[PDB]
């Protein structure tokens, strides 16, 4: 197996991650995904913080209660043109992107690279951590415990 997790910047430590393709997490998945991460799936107003301090995406994700974009700058292609934390109303499909909140993390923007997965467990797949810049770490593991996303 091997599994590519793209990671942003973390904003007051909310950041998105993106496994392989676009929009191929489960919630269970996404949860499992965080944890991994020494994270949670981010509240709501930890997600408000974040877009304070200038996160925003072009994709939809898990947060704790719901899917959400969060939207500095009004796009036509990025939830309809709203900004905000845009929470997705209406999908018949149960696939997105997760954020993760890192406690841990600087207030602010931190765009260092993320250089672990420090609580993935024990596993056969080669998970590596793609930083936008492309700076890249690898390991040996697992982070699903539920069988249905494996
Ligand atoms: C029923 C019913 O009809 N439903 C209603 C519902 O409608 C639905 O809305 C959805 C929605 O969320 O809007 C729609 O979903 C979208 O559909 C589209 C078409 O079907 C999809 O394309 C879209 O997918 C997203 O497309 C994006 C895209 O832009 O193509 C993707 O984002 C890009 O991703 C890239 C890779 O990661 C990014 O790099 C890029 O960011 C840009 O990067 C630039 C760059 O680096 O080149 C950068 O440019 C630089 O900028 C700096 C300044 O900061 C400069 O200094 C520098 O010079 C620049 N460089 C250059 C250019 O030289 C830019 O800053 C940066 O933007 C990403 N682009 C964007 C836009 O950010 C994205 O990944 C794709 O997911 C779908 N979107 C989603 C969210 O999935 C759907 O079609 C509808 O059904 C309504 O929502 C609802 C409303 O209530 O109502 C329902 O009824």
């Amino acid at each position: 197996n091997q599994i590519d997790l793209n990671v942003t910047c973390r904003y007051a430590g909310v950041f998105h991650v993106e496994k392989n393709g676009r929009y191929s997490i489960s919630r269970t998945e996404a949860a499992d995904l965080c944890q991994a991460f020494n994270s949670t799936l981010p509240t709501m107003d930890q997600m408000k913080l974040a877009l304070s301090k200038g996160f925003e995406t072009c994709r939809y994700g898990f947060i704790e209660g719901n899917v959400v974009i969060p939207r500095i700058h009004p796009n036509a292609i990025c939830a309809a043109n709203h900004t905000g934390v845009y929470i997705l109303v209406t999908s018949n499909t149960s696939h997105y992107d997760t954020y993760c909140f890192n406690a841990s993390a600087p207030p602010e923007e931190d765009c260092t690279s993320v250089t672990d997965l420090p609580n993935s467990f024990d596993g056969p797949v080669t998970i590596t951590i793609v930083n936008r810049d492309g700076t890249r770490y690898s390991k040996k593991g697992e982070y699903r415990t539920h069988q249905e996303d494996i």
